[PDB]
């Protein structure tokens, strides 16, 4: 009932499902389905979370925050791999890339965020000519926020 690390634990499941704002259903689903590679469930949960189609588009510099990413997806205006993708819980993987819809690229929301490219991380090559972001490898921790963890909520699941 005290204070304890019990606590900590559900504590850095908050924050981090506040930080992209995943929903549970993915928050969960995400998780037992991240099982499959051998690569440490934790960090492959922190893999697959950035595979979130607006984190990606947020990320190139499409959006300027989730609310304008969120709405792009939804709205269905990015072409993965060549194909519109309305779904915000889909996930994309190496070999495939994301490409604004050509009736979605005056968009001020988006002529707007290209402008504000906060960096662009070195596994997602972006092409501002056809605003094409190719996902060319995998996201490693290193970039991924560093101030989050996982093993707290892996033994979680364990209760």
């Amino acid at each position: 009932m005290k204070l304890s690390e019990y606590g900590l634990q559900l504590q850095e499941k908050q924050k981090l499902r506040h930080m992209y704002g995943v929903n549970e259903r993915q928050f969960r689903k995400t998780f037992e389905e991240a099982g499959k590679m051998p690569g440490k469930h934790g960090e492959n949960f922190m893999i697959l979370l950035e595979s979130r189609l607006d984190n990606l588009v947020y990320r190139l510099g499409l959006a300027r925050t989730r609310r304008q990413a969120r709405q792009l997806v939804t709205h269905g205006h990015i072409l993965v791999d060549g194909s519109r993708v309305n779904i915000p819980s889909y996930r994309v993987k190496p070999g495939q890339t994301i490409a604004v819809r050509e009736k979605s690229r005056n968009l001020q929301v988006i002529k707007e965020a290209l402008e504000a490219n906060n960096y662009i991380p070195d596994y997602l090559s972006f092409d501002p000519e056809k605003m094409e972001g190719t996902y060319t490898r995998l996201p490693e921790r290193s970039e991924l926020p560093a101030e989050i963890n996982e093993a707290l909520i892996v033994e979680f699941y364990s209760r």
